[PDB]
């Protein structure tokens, strides 16, 4: 059993879909991972009787990044002149501290996703009751957490969009955004998996679990 389609706008000021194999510096991917659109999803309604999974992602906005930063050239000098290592350890915990980051600016895509109800369902769960429940929350923007744009510093918003329906010349054409996290092992929830996103007039089609991920 599956439900129809679900369709989610969700946007931000800032987001930071952090990319795994850069593990001392945080950057962004591009666009939003389908991982983090599940856990979207899952925030406005999740149970183990349903699987969220995602089946289209469509990019509102101009890829645009920024450096962002949460003691300078001069200060430096002057500890290392007056011999101060002390003030040098300061210096660089405190770098450390800004955690500096390179996050999308002025992000907005479209969901597009459905649920598979798992084996977990027991005879009070179904598609209707659980599909009822998500829509009456995202409708009133309420939800389980508050949903995120890939870290818990960036807030998503959202609103509820209806069943039906590409102008900015930065996102028309083929693309290719080429490899990035798909989603997270489902059995051990940790270890990732990988496709070559490709977009299309702002549509990026994600490819089933089962398939050339990884």
């Amino acid at each position: 059993h599956m439900s129809y389609g679900v369709r989610l706008h969700v946007w931000g000021e800032r987001a930071l879909f952090t990319r795994p194999e850069m593990k001392v510096e945080r950057v962004s991917y591009d666009i939003i991972t389908p991982s983090a659109a599940r856990g979207i999803l899952e925030a406005i309604h999740w149970k183990p009787a349903i699987r969220w999974v995602v089946d289209s992602i469509q990019v509102l906005k101009p890829i645009c990044f920024e450096s962002i930063r949460r003691l300078s050239a001069a200060s430096i000098s002057k500890a290392i002149k007056a011999g101060r290592t002390d003030e040098l350890v300061k210096y660089v915990e405190e770098d450390r501290q800004q955690r500096a980051a390179t996050v999308l600016r002025e992000v907005g895509y479209i969901i597009a996703a459905h649920f598979e109800m798992t084996d977990k369902a027991g005879p009070d769960d179904n598609v209707g009751k659980h599909l009822d429940i998500f829509n009456r929350r995202a409708r009133r923007g309420q939800c389980f957490q508050a949903p995120c744009l890939g870290t818990r510093e960036f807030p998503a918003s959202f609103a509820l969009l209806g069943d039906d329906d590409a102008s900015d010349p930065a996102l028309s054409g083929e693309r290719d955004l080429g490899w990035m996290l798909h989603d997270i092992d489902f059995a051990d929830g940790m270890t990732p998996r990988f496709f070559r996103a490709r977009m299309v007039d702002g549509l990026v089609a994600v490819p089933p679990p089962q398939d050339g991920g990884v």
